[PDB]
DNA sequence: TTTTTTTTTTTTTTTTTTTTTTTTTTTTTTTTTTTTTTTTTTTTTTTTTTTTTTTTTTTTTTTTTTTTTTTTTTTTTTTTTTTTTTTTTTTTTTTTTTTTTTTTTTTTTTTTTTTTTT
């Protein structure tokens, strides 16, 4: 479903189940600077792939602030968005 | 109209037990370090004809010390019994299949109130 609004949300709040799957997939070690080391990413191509209608705008919207607040990784360019079709 | 007996929940705070936060020891897990296998080519090793002077086996005979030999008495071998380990029937438990009965959670969004810290 939806994730933390991580801007709202206070640091501590982070440790939560689907925030922190994310963080065990990219490796990033979860911490903001403590141990954030970028050049240990396991995949250089994250897609967000979320659903075609209003609602996966808004999981976008909230995965772009994760990537955004939680750097890097957006201006080195491995952030990617799919997009998938609303109507056949 | 005054006065007398009894009953319980509270002033309770302390003893016992329970619950909840803790951190030593044997079992996992990621790292470096050492055993395996396939190519190039490379001087190098190694397979196969010819000649040759060698040095060990086969005519013949000799002996002596290992091969004959018999016998006493040991002592390894075999017998019975019992314990320890291995291995397989037996039993128990658990999981999956497909229709049924039941439930339980995490987040956005705004606005207002409690409820702690400074």
């Amino acid at each position: 479903g939806k994730i933390l609004n991580v801007e709202k949300a206070r640091f501590d709040k982070m440790l939560s189940s689907q925030e922190v799957a994310t963080l065990i997939t990219a490796l990033g070690c979860g911490i903001g600077r403590d141990e954030y080391n970028p050049d240990k990413l396991r995949y250089h191509s994250i897609i967000i792939m979320t659903d075609a209608d209003v609602d996966g705008s808004h999981i976008r919207t909230l995965l772009l602030t994760f990537f955004y607040r939680q750097p890097e990784i957006v201006e080195r360019g491995h952030v990617y968005i799919a997009q998938p079709p609303l109507y056949k």
